[PDB]
């Protein structure tokens, strides 16, 4: 589905700062930055995650451009500074807790004024409409998952 | 100083990670990035100069090459991943913390085969030949400081 998410908050970008909290294989960091972002920090504890995102990072040619973290997401959260302008939370189902995530990414001032947040759930999991002062923009659901993207008020359009 | 240093490891640089620990006001890991070096992942646990630090990476006007994380040197290296080709050392409890940070970047294999540990410190601190498997390949006393840098046994020589 990663031309899917694409398709919805892209399919090309202008630069700027991506958080990939949960990265997993490093899928949705590596093709965000493919795509036009210009780094990528990707957080993930996950022992053989981490081999798999090494290796996927160093067959990018832009290896530098991927700077990966192994800790919890609640840690990175209360460590990293600086803002990102788009943030990718693919939690597993234990472990989702969207709303209180951002919450906590608004009040750790880490999301830039132009900021998007892509946030992938199980098919069943309900969101709000807002949270902190991001609204949901898209949100679609396509098999067993349900992609909910929120944008700052103000959050200006894309360019095709 | 900072044009001695990087006549030392320098003076250019065509890509590669920097870890400064300690960061203070960023200062080394920015000019680093700004004669080649492709990112920076920097740590300073103090607030004051972590604003600093931020402030001064915007005016790099490439802000997406750094990681600033505010966290415990300690913590840090625990959670690092990437190998690093330079890294820049300037901590409080000077002697004792660079064998114990050395130690523990070699441990965690965080080094880079052809890394350079660059250490800055008072004049009057003695530093060991040998920490780990890193030996001293330079050392400079100017004005009240001193620089040391530390290689791999492997490390091939520099160009004039
Ligand atoms: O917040 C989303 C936006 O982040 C950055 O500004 C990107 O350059 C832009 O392409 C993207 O739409």
């Amino acid at each position: 589905v990663r031309g899917a998410i694409f398709n919805m908050i892209g399919p090309y970008f202008n630069g700027g700062r991506v958080l990939d909290l949960f990265a997993g294989s490093g899928g949705l960091a590596i093709e965000a930055v493919s795509r036009g972002m210009s780094a990528a920090v990707l957080v993930e504890k996950n022992r053989k995650a981490q081999a798999i995102i090494q290796d996927n990072i160093i067959m990018t040619k832009a290896e530098n451009r991927f700077t990966l973290l192994k800790m919890e997401a609640e840690r990175a959260i209360d460590c990293l500074t600086g803002r990102f302008d788009l943030v990718f939370l693919d939690p597993p189902y234990a472990k989702e807790t969207i709303v209180a995530t951002i919450e906590a990414l608004a009040a750790k001032n880490l999301l830039s004024e132009q900021v998007m947040v892509v946030c992938e759930t199980d098919k069943t999991v309900l969101l709000p409409k807002e949270i902190a002062t991001l609204g949901i923009w898209k949100e679609k659901i396509y098999g067993i998952s349900k992609v909910t993207v929120y944008v700052n008020e103000g959050h200006h359009h894309h360019h095709h």
